[PDB]
């Protein structure tokens, strides 16, 4: 489009190449990303937050779409990868997970999920916030094997419900996802790094214990479920993210939950014990 001026190539996104640009009309400074979709894009202009990355605009011209957002200064894949030497503080592993409940909360409470969380989505400032960003586009547009690029689309962060061929998933993939992440902030290593979606399931396996019909009432009847699936001992979770104490142990544990239906939600997660003592501290970011 004519009003805006690209400053910059972010990155590449799962759709398409993001931009920094200047808006010519209103001079702000925004993130351009080049793509019922539009009928779905359209409510979700309407679901505004503090930790969700603003939508702003929604442009599609001569069949074709691009998206307008607010632009924040880093991810936090950048930010993990430069607090890898001394590790990101407690404190601010704790806000993060604590506003990004938050963020999960409001767009789960309006029945819209995300179904696509990784570090490289999440955004932060210097005022210590962290927001959410491409909320929704997965159901407006789906999520592929592979990026407008051919890269790989990650699956670290994937629930098993939807590794197992569930069709209809529910809020519960987002608080999965969010808890790998939360493991990750921590020991600063990705908690299950998969390589295909054998690889990715059976690294939830060995480290949380292959599924039953105790732990996961109807694990056995899901479409991709095989009784041949090797079955393995599940971890103590003390050796999972050590040195994690024992309220994030076990909120972590409660958002890793094998049964969707058991498993955490974002409104309960926010009154766990291990919220108790959260503040607002700000990262050290060098932009
Ligand atoms: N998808 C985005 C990205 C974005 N900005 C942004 C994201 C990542 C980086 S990085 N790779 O420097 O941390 C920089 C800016 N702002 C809004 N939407």
């Amino acid at each position: 489009m004519e009003n805006f001026q690209k400053v910059e190539k972010i990155g590449e996104g799962t759709y398409g190449v993001v931009y920094k640009a200047r808006n010519k009309l209103t001079g702000e400074v925004v993130a351009l990303k080049k793509i019922t979709a539009i009928r779905e894009i359209s409510l979700l202009k309407e679901l505004n937050h503090p930790n969700i990355v603003k939508l702003l605009d929604v442009i599609h011209t001569e069949n074709k779409l691009y998206l307008v957002f607010e632009f924040l200064h880093q991810d936090l894949k950048k930010f993990m990868d430069a607090s890898a030497l001394t590790g990101i503080p407690l404190p601010l592993i704790k806000s993060y997970l604590f506003q990004l409940l938050q963020g999960l909360a409001f767009c789960h409470s309006h029945r819209v999920l995300h179904r696509d969380l990784k570090p490289q989505n999440l955004l932060i400032n210097t005022e210590g916030a962290i927001k959410l960003a491409d909320f929704g586009l997965a159901r407006a547009f789906g999520v592929p094997v592979r990026t407008y690029t051919h890269e790989v689309v990650t699956l670290w962060y994937r629930a098993p419900e939807i590794l197992l061929g569930c069709k209809y998933y529910s809020t519960a993939v987002d608080i999965w996802s969010l808890g790998c992440i939360f493991a990750e902030m921590v020991t600063r290593r990705a908690l299950f790094p998969g390589d295909s979606e054998i690889d990715q399931l059976f690294r939830i396996f060995r480290t949380l214990g292959t599924p039953d019909e105790v732990v996961w009432p109807g694990v056995t009847s899901m479409p991709d479920y095989k009784p041949s699936f090797p079955k393995w001992a599940r971890q103590d979770f003390s050796k999972v993210v050590p040195p994690l104490d024992e309220d994030g142990r076990s909120l972590l544990s409660q958002m890793l939950h094998y049964d969707p239906n058991k498993r955490i939600s974002a409104k309960a997660a926010l009154a766990h014990p291990f919220f108790q003592d959260v503040t607002k501290p700000v990262p050290h970011l060098r932009l």
